[PDB]
């Protein structure tokens, strides 16, 4: 009935298989530091899995009146990201052994980003929706600057395999995360230039790469030990 459901179903399966794979790999791991990475990384697709399912079944979908129409908004996305994007940042902060002050600034900045993004996704006045997008984006740029400049300087002083892995995860995070505000701006949450089935596909490729793909690079490395 909804042409995007195939992508919602496919995303649900990949988040599901992702969790299963990490669950397997994580069994037997005794190193306390490594447990921390496996716990975080497995929980991310597990959370994503339940939100993709709530979108597949219609629970995570709501109509917001703006622009004189009734626009569909998959609000479960934001429930997902609210909990998953901090965890993905905590994965990086552990890799470079970041200060608590830095981690707090990141988590808080990430909360603002997803928080204001949700407010924008739900704002009924069209113009204001973009005020919130700008604020959310400004939060995002702060994170990308901490990751790109702050954490890269800290990883340079650590073991080569850590720095090598961080540099890869960093580049993936920068490119992937920077795409989300663009999709929002052209998809249903913004100007509707892109149909919802394509928007759903794009977010699904992004969510998989940033989660499952992110986790495969980190857990395949010897840096977590």
């Amino acid at each position: 009935g909804r042409p995007e459901w195939i992508w919602l179903a496919l995303g649900t399966a990949l988040m599901g298989l992702g969790t299963l794979y990490f669950l397997v790999k994580g069994m037997g791991v005794s190193d306390p530091d490594a447990k921390k990475f496996y716990a975080i990384t497995t929980l991310v697709p597990a959370i994503a899995f339940t939100m993709y399912l709530s979108m597949l079944l219609g629970y995570g979908l709501t109509m917001v009146p703006f622009g004189g129409e009734q626009n569909p908004i998959y609000w479960a996305r934001y429930a997902d990201w609210l909990f998953t994007t901090p965890l993905l940042l905590l994965d990086l902060a552990l890799l470079v052994d970041a200060d608590q002050g830095t981690i707090l600034a990141l988590v808080g900045a990430d909360g603002i980003m997803i928080g204001t993004g949700l407010v924008g996704a739900l704002t009924k006045v069209y113009s204001y929706r973009f005020v919130w997008w700008a604020i959310s984006t400004a939060a995002m740029l702060y994170i990308l600057y901490v990751l790109f400049f702050g954490f890269t300087s800290k990883a340079e002083s650590m073991r080569p395999e850590v720095a090598s892995t961080f540099k890869v995860l960093r580049n993936v995070t920068v490119v992937l995360w920077s795409a989300y505000p663009v999709v929002w701006l052209i998809g249903s949450e913004g100007a509707g230039i892109v149909p919802l089935n394509i928007e759903t596909l794009l977010f699904m490729v992004l969510d998989v790469s940033a989660k499952v793909g992110f986790g495969l690079i980190l857990l395949r490395s010897r840096a977590i030990f």
